[PDB]
């Protein structure tokens, strides 16, 4: 196989690694992909120059492009050159047919003898979260590559998906003018991916910067953290669900939660009942009579989030009392304001009730959120006073992903984004190796989610109606 | 001059263009500016290294300039000695270089002064490239930098810097992407309507977040109405930050109303409600929003003209404590979050719950305008002060630099008072937007070259945040562009 090296494969490929059934591709047309495959394809380096696209005689369908065919059964095709070899077609092509690069698209023999003899460097292989029926196949890539790029995720109304590339194997003045010393941080998030557009790597940087350049300090639990402040994440709601990939996050018990904190309730005994257990040791005895809550009942959490969305500034008596038409009512006031005036500014629920503080088994973490409107779609930015990296924040960014998602179908509006600020973040001493473990992971695509579509109020919502579809994930650490 | 071009100038300027005063430098020695002067002076391509271990840069002076500068070949201009302990000396530029190019192995050339020799280099158009350390005080001095010609633009900014009697920065000036990055966005493969100071590509000032941020809502940022009538372009969710040790971020691109900032937030320290107080001042941030057109309009109709209602004072002083008027006193009322938090940082800097919330959810109605900025948190790491603070609502033409230089005093303040250090300003801004009227105004703003910024000088004697005056909070160094004219909406 001389003079047919550096090959380019495209491909899409299903989670169970199918890319065909009965000659066809094995799921719904993705109208995206085929806008992507064209591009990568179709590019020319800045007069009537193409580029070669070759495939085998299955692949049962281009315009602007040399088609190239790969068979020993058929020699004439409409428009098309046709070989009987891969290393006849090459040495051909690039020495008689004037083209600017080829392009492999597909037959898995052709994928298999591309890759077994070492004649690919690049492979643009779009990701899909989802096993599909198929009886062809995508070869295992070779360890020899590793995945450069990540595209976002993206999502249909039956899958999400991505685009990554595998591939084998700074001026001067830019340091200087910093005005710091000319002369690498201990921690870098998946080093070799160089174009890094999957959202989850904001979260894997953050890890990174935090274990590189935050400062080792002491805190209220008695084990020490890595502390660095200030930091905003964006995640695209219209596009994926940003459910970190880097390790196996389970949900059941923050969407128990957050129905919990919508029903307005301080009652943790309504979390126990279904084996949600999130607030436990904080309603246990030793930890109240040691708060001082000497005379409350067991898991009473006091005037906690869900008191305050739905009745901010009402006196708190006990977890079994009657608030029904007392405080403040920010969630239902803040959907209702959405629907009957988007454009007001001042679209924010606020649970950092200083006069309840006193009162509270834990201060708020997520204390504030607010909530934008824009192209009928709903964006929602939360701050989070204390930010623990290791254990908390993934739940976190489920969390106010589904809420806000819930808010917007509840209005009759499309999803914007969730923004997430993050004041004290942390990573305690404990968890530096899982961390480390981490960020060296590469990201799947994130998941989609599917709500109930009739559901029509919030107070509506159960747990069989919010869904997170294809979610892959790296194992739990 | 024939082979003499490329010539590349490093120098230090006053802001009156003084760079000597009796052969000497007119400032207190700046080490940074020196370390700087170093680096750039010596510093040897990798490419060219290993071709070449041994190789140097050039650097040349006249015999005027009084300090051998190590790693370099040193070369030194004069008619008046022949020889110079470890030293090229040469009768004229032109035969320098020249000789230099023709007979010396050399990497670079660099031009390091007398006035005379920087004249003589730029009259000519021998230099492609200046570094300059911009300094914001006027000195004494008789040998000044000449003016730079029209011919060159600034293409690099470094952060602000200052010292304990100055504050700098280190500015370029100079004469005049893969497709995988294109496709892999997953979005089309093939420019953005407003770009803030375009000719600098490297951009380290601090005020380039601002500018940048300008541009991306003029851009991209959607037309929406509003409760003033007004419009504005608008976009959701950014974050700048600031360091404080370095420099005051007090807005170059346009005069700022220092004073008026500094009399509002003494204002809202002192936990008062009353408009009048400001007025008295000639401060007049709020009389717009407390005038009786206004307050009856909202249906404040019993209210005295300019009470404000509960709004941030009041917060921070007495929350949740009743409400009755501006005259109303509310000492022991309420809860203290001020004293309270300042108190936390003292006793415990790892506290994860240093925060004043001004968004008090059962006084909303009663205020004039609910909070723009609802809810700040601070934080202590190596024994320094750190503050991030919420905005709702960003009038990024004429509201938001004023919240920059605010906090950061206040933070400045925080911090003198608990025996700590200075950190960082960190503003998170949600509804960010530019009002119709301003689009002519802040168009003109980002096309300006940043100025390095203040300092900001703190009476070291005051030891209780409500002991602060105006003249204990002194901003110096102040370098900016002409005022900018905006309306109030
Ligand atoms: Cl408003
Ligand atoms: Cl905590």
């Amino acid at each position: 196989y001389e003079g047919c090296g550096d090959l380019t494969i495209f491909v899409a490929v299903a989670l169970n690694k199918v890319i065909g059934h009965k000659n066809q591709i094995p799921w719904p047309h993705i109208t995206h992909d085929f806008r992507f495959l064209r591009n990568g394809t179709t590019y020319i380096p800045p007069p009537d120059i193409q580029n070669v696209v070759i495939f085998g005689r299955k692949t049962y369908e281009l315009k602007n492009r040399i088609n190239v065919i790969l068979s020993r059964t058929v020699k004439e095709v409409p428009g098309c050159l046709v070989y009987e070899d891969l290393s006849t077609a090459i040495r051909d092509l690039r020495a008689n047919v004037p083209h600017n690069k080829i392009f492999i698209l597909g037959g898995s023999f052709l994928y298999k003898e591309v890759l077994d003899n070492g004649l690919c460097d690049k492979i643009y292989l779009t990701r899909l979260n989802k096993e599909y029926p198929g009886d062809t196949y995508f070869p295992d890539i070779p360890d020899t590559f590793e995945i450069t790029a990540i595209s976002p995720t993206f999502s249909t109304d039956f899958v999400s998906y991505d685009f990554v590339i595998y591939e084998r194997k700074p001026p001067f003045d830019q340091l200087l003018m910093t005005g710091t010393d000319i002369s690498k941080p201990k921690y870098v998030a998946c080093p070799g991916v160089r174009i890094r557009n999957h959202e989850e790597f904001q979260y894997l940087d953050i890890l990174a910067d935090v274990l590189s350049h935050g400062v080792l300090k002491p805190n209220r639990t008695g084990t020490d953290a890595y502390s660095k402040f200030g930091y905003q994440m964006r995640f695209d709601l219209s596009r994926s669900f940003p459910l970190l990939t880097t390790k196996k996050v389970a949900l059941r018990s923050i969407i128990e939660e957050l129905l919990w904190f919508i029903k307005g309730s301080t009652n943790g005994n309504d979390l126990l009942a279904k084996n949600v257990r999130i607030w436990e040791l904080n309603g246990r005895r030793d930890f109240l009579d040691k708060n001082g809550f000497t005379d409350r009942e067991e898991h009473d959490l006091g005037p906690i989030y869900g008191f305050q969305w739905r009745h901010f500034g009402a006196e708190y008596l006990d977890m079994h009392a009657d608030y029904t038409g007392k405080g403040i009512d920010q969630l239902a006031e803040i959907i209702n304001r959405i629907k009957t005036n988007p454009n007001d500014r001042r679209l924010i629920v606020c649970s950092w009730n200083v006069s309840d503080l006193k009162k509270m088994a834990l201060p708020p973490c997520h204390c504030f959120f607010q909530f934008y409107v824009s192209d009928n779609k709903l964006s929602c930015m939360m701050h989070q006073r204390s930010c623990d990296l290791g254990l908390g924040v993934p739940f976190n960014i489920a969390s106010y992903s589904i809420l806000t998602a819930m808010v917007a179908q509840v209005c009759g509006l499309g999803l914007g984004e969730f923004v997430h600020n993050l004041a004290d973040a942390h990573i305690y001493v404990d968890h530096v190796d899982a961390v480390t473990t981490q960020i060296a992971r590469i990201p799947h695509p994130f998941p989609r989610l599917r709500l109930n579509p009739d559901i029509r109020n919030i107070e509506d919502f159960t747990i069989d109606d919010i869904v997170v579809e294809d979610y892959v994930s790296h194992p739990p650490i």
